[PDB]
């Protein structure tokens, strides 16, 4: 069947089946330039059993790029554009286009905390002020209100979007944590106000939570609380990162940082969605536990590891990263077609 996902009990019901899912993070399918490049690649997603795929909603540049390459947004002080041409959104039409033909479903966040494909960082050179003043910057927050209303009418019908995400990784470095509820919260109404049949969440990486050990990533650093974040109305799910090596913690603490996550959400009456996570050393031995973690304690709703990597017709491979894993490689082995298998 195809219907819009939505949520039952704390679980996802993804085309009328209730139950746990694994996905996987594709940030480089959106700007992908060959349809046969999109097509092999959700094939294999799909063929491996993932039901959910997350992919950039965001290309955001200052100067507009090379003629040819991909864009989705220019930032400029006088005037910016959203780019609906064939290097523009047409470009994640297609993704939306081809997840709709393999039964997949779509994570869309909308920004980037980081300055990867232009960022927050990109707004703070067209609009002033520094990444910290910008959840409340009223020129950056307009334009990225204009950019959030240009994506989600493409596809608010669509029944291939899992969920629109506020942003990637948002943060706040030393700012009251409010600063983040606040915005969430507006932001999150705003999109309902555009979208009722899907869901929304926040795309952070859950730092901030008081049952932990008190490592850094559970002290309130970052500007985020994810007790306050999840409580939001007009969020349906949480959402929470793992990256050991960055971290500087040992991988082992990713068991206590999934359970904790999975309470706070359950605590709040909402799955959780373990969004990303990789180890960079020894992948296979170290991430299996915390796929078994996720998938046996209650608050979870699914998980997907970063990132796929995959190679096409012609012979070139994908963007990639120390934490990809390649389909049908021995990890992909390990870390897809066993958690799938394990899951059912
Ligand atoms: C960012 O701007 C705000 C307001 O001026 C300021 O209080 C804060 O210190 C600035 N951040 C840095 C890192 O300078
Ligand atoms: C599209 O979805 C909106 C709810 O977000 C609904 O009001 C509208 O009727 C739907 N459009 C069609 C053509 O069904
Ligand atoms: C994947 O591996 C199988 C062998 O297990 C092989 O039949 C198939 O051609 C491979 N797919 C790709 C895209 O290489
Ligand atoms: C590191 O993690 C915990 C501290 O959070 C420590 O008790 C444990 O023994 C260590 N585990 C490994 C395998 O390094």
């Amino acid at each position: 069947a195809s219907s819009f996902v939505t949520i039952s009990g704390t679980q996802f019901n993804i085309d009328g089946k209730v139950g746990y899912f694994a996905g996987t993070n594709c940030y480089w399918c959106s700007f992908l330039t060959n349809h046969a490049d999109v097509d092999s690649t959700f094939s294999h997603i799909s063929s491996s059993g993932l039901k959910v795929v997350r992919v950039w909603g965001f290309n955001d540049v200052n100067t507009q790029p090379s003629p040819g390459q991909i864009w989705f947004q220019k930032l400029s002080a006088t005037g910016s554009t959203i780019n609906t041409g064939a290097d523009g959104l047409q470009t994640l039409d297609y993704v939306v286009q081809s997840a709709e033909q393999h039964n997949l479903k779509l994570i869309i966040p909308f920004v980037n905390n980081w300055s990867d494909y232009g960022g927050i960082n990109a707004y703070v050179n067209a609009f002033g002020g520094n990444a910290t003043t910008w959840y409340t910057n009223t020129a950056a927050q307009t334009q990225y209100r204009k950019y959030v209303q240009a994506v989600v009418s493409r596809y608010a019908n669509s029944t291939a979007i899992f969920a629109w995400e506020l942003g990637n990784e948002p943060r706040c470095n030393g700012c009251s944590t409010d600063v983040i509820v606040q915005w969430a919260t507006s932001v999150s109404q705003y999109v309902k106000s555009l979208d009722s049949n899907h869901l929304v969440t926040l795309g952070d990486e859950g730092l901030g939570l008081s049952t932990g050990d008190g490592a850094y990533p559970y002290t309130y650093g970052e500007g985020t609380d994810f007790a306050k974040n999840v409580q939001i109305k007009s969020l349906d799910f949480g959402t929470f990162h793992l990256y050991p090596d960055s971290w500087g913690t040992n991988y082992t603490w990713g068991n206590g940082w999934i359970q904790t996550h999975a309470a706070a959400c359950l605590a709040a009456g909402k799955p959780c969605v373990f969004e990303e996570y990789g180890a960079q050393q020894n992948p296979c031995t170290n991430e299996a536990p915390w796929q078994t973690t996720s998938l046996t304690t209650r608050g979870m709703g699914g998980d997907m590891f970063w990132q796929w990597g995959d190679t096409f017709a012609n012979g070139a491979q994908s963007n990639s990263d120390p934490y990809t894993v390649w389909y049908n490689s021995s990890n992909w082995q390990c870390l897809v077609k066993n958690h799938v298998d394990a899951i059912n």
